[PDB]
């Protein structure tokens, strides 16, 4: 029993940008009040973790990154009432404090206690629970799951069903719920509709799964990597287009194909240009475009405001619009009742120590999701 | 008497950008199949008409502009069924052809037969019905109401009540319905909300009548002309701020004032920087911003897509989201039943011949709406 005491264990520390993760011994403090220490069982490699390596997503370094994961409470700090040692849990990179403006609003889910808008890389009380080489290491979006153990605030953890398969439902902590909710909760794809999805990585395939669940009649997947097409058609794409095959720009190609513009489009890559392309190819009078991708830090896009004046709606969302502590238990329960599949998304399962190999698979385009098991 | 013959009459022609309108004698050809010729009774001076003079809104010159008006039908062409001679009608700058994808869709109103996206300045059949010294004069948005008689396509005209005061209700052809529908139909302002309205001209004051009636609790009017403030508080603003009074930028003042951002904002000026300011001052997780102003031709705004990823919605709309032929008779019928006051928007009534004086009152900050009588 490790309770009440510091744990020494391995974590993958990123000491500086554009470097490999370094697997090292770190010391993890015991939880303080309202904090929970979690033994990690599986964590997915998401493209936003790679944005930290490339410097596109700015957060204080050195850092233990990792935010899509599932584990078991090893101990709870003073005052924790929503989880108990031995519970299976999913860390929440968007917290739900339940007490702010946004948590109390019926539609908002970007809680004001998040660490994404102006990242401090600490716990809610402003300190770190990690030491590595005598130095405190930063947390990432209050989750830090590339570690055998991590400590999170109570507003950042959800108890899930005790029979969940943790090496599959860790995708509900990020990729799958982000994609699925952008379609069914943020865009509100309607039955009969034509949808176009830019990007067919794990979030993008999850956006197709949500569009097909909302009853879209046509779901076009767009990617420059044609090897992604078979899995996209497998989860619901009625057709796939690769922009490099055409001589016209893809917004004209899609407008011609949809006879005037799609009803819903989704940018699920993170590029300033495909974000304006995705808005453009939706129908000018009633089209809805949803930005899901994370843009390079401090870069502005350029667009003509007449694209909106005619009637288009442009929205973005974090974590598919779901209030995270309410929604994740319920999405795991739906997965258990076979309402949606997560297995098409998992292409590689590697032990934690091959983290750097899992990232190279993401960078070379060969994986959708790699799950790392501890 | 005139039916079947060319009418020779007075019309305000704009021959060149940045010049006064020229009161000319023009020949108005009679209506071809499915066109209606109208004798004008009251027409308002809207900023979009001034945008043509400015070169802000490109449309083929020479032109008879004018788009906010009401008249009596003088003669119908072969096949008109929705109006007869003697009917009071309001011409529609956004048509409603009934047959396209947008007109069939329940929520879009920007009919594909519009002449606003790439102005042709002709009747639907690609020709002009107006000549002046043997030269064709172009139509403007299929309405051209700065003339004693005009010819419009049947998809661009709505028969209204027989008892309607035509000199109040010409406002429902543009300014009022546009601002009102923007708040109640496009933003769908909620009871208890805080609204911020940038621009307090005729259309902005109608956006404040729409917010107040949707039950908004707080309505912050923003204008650089402090003289517009008293009529904004009379139709409903709770407060008005002037950007030039502050040392810090108006998105910061507004965020500070509304305790983290407003619920709904509207840009009703037509500038690229206030379009981005109005998006920024609305709440980052669940704020809605609606662009109503017409931007300058071919200019692009620059904005940080993180404004949208946190949860904001940005949308624009023409004519306040109203399907024109269906909504303009009901708004008139509702004006009739005292459901809204039109009178605070009319500050000047002048005879048509004093058109150029009515534009210098608009350009000077002195009027909201000047109505020109025939
Ligand atoms: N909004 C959220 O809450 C949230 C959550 C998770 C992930 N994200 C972001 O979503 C985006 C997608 O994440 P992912 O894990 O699915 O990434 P991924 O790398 O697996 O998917 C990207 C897909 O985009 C394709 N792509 C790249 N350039 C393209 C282009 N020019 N045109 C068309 N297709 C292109 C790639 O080939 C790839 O298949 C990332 O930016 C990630 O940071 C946001
Ligand atoms: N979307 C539509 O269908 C549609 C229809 C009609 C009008 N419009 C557009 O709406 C706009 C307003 O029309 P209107 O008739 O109400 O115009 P208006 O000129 O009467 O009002 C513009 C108001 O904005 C104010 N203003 C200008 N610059 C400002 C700034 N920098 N910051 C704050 N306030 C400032 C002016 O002082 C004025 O009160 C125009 O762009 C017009 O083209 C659009
Ligand atoms: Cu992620
Ligand atoms: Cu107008
Ligand atoms: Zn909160
Ligand atoms: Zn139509």
């Amino acid at each position: 029993s490790t309770a009440g005491k510091v744990i020494k264990c391995k974590a993958a520390v990123l000491w500086e940008e554009k470097k490999p993760f370094s697997i090292e011994e770190v010391e993890v403090a015991p939880p303080k009040a309202h904090e929970v220490r979690i033994k990690m069982v599986a964590t997915g490699i998401c493209r936003s973790d790679d944005h930290v390596v490339s410097g596109t997503l700015v957060t204080p370094l050195p850092v233990i990154a990792g935010h899509e994961a599932a584990g078991i409470v090893e101990s709870i700090g003073e005052g924790v009432t929503t989880v108990r040692p031995g519970d299976k849990v999913i860390p929440l990179f968007t917290p739900q404090c339940g007490k702010c403006r946004v948590c109390k609003h019926p539609e908002g889910n970007f809680c004001l206690k998040n660490d994404l808008s102006m990242p401090r890389g600490t716990m809610q009380d402003g300190t770190s629970r990690f030491t590595c080489r005598g130095k405190p290491i930063h947390h990432f979006l209050g989750t830090s799951t590339f570690s055998q153990y991590t400590v999170v605030d109570e507003i950042s953890v959800a108890k899930i069903d005790a029979a969940s398969p943790l090496e599959k439902v860790c995708l509900i902590g990020c990729g799958f719920s982000t994609g699925y909710g952008s379609a069914v909760k943020v865009a509100k794809v309607t039955q009969g509709s034509t949808c176009a999805v830019f990007g067919l990585g794990g979030v993008g395939l999850s956006v197709i799964m949500g569009c097909k669940a909302a009853g879209a009649a046509r779901i076009i997947g767009v990617d420059i990597n044609k090897d992604k097409f078979a899995k996209a058609k497998e989860v619901g794409a009625t057709e796939c287009v690769n922009p490099q095959d055409y001589k016209k720009p893809i917004q004209e190609v899609l407008t011609e194909m949809s006879n005037g513009g799609v009803d819903f489009s989704f940018e699920v890559i993170g590029r300033l240009d495909t974000m304006v392309t995705a808005l453009s190819c939706c129908q000018e009078a009633y089209g809805v475009s949803v930005i899901v991708g994370v843009p390079p830090d401090s870069q502005n896009l350029s667009m003509n405001p007449m694209l909106l004046l005619s009637g288009r709606t442009w929205k973005g969302a974090i974590f598919g619009g779901f209030k995270s502590k309410d929604s994740v238990p319920k999405l795991v329960a739906d997965f258990m009742a076979k309402k949606f599949a997560l297995d098409p998304l998992i292409t590689h399962v590697l032990p934690f120590e091959k983290i750097n190999e899992g990232f190279d698979l993401l960078r070379s385009g060969e994986s959708i999701r790699t799950i790392l098991t501890f």
